[PDB]
């Protein structure tokens, strides 16, 4: 799959799957 834009600029996006996932809110 295609990868979408990353909003990493304040959500730690961690990788996945063609996903982008807010990481920080785990720890």
């Amino acid at each position: 799959g295609y990868i979408p834009r990353a909003p990493r600029d304040g959500q730690a996006y961690v990788r996945k799957d063609g996903e982008w996932v807010l990481l920080s809110t785990f720890l």
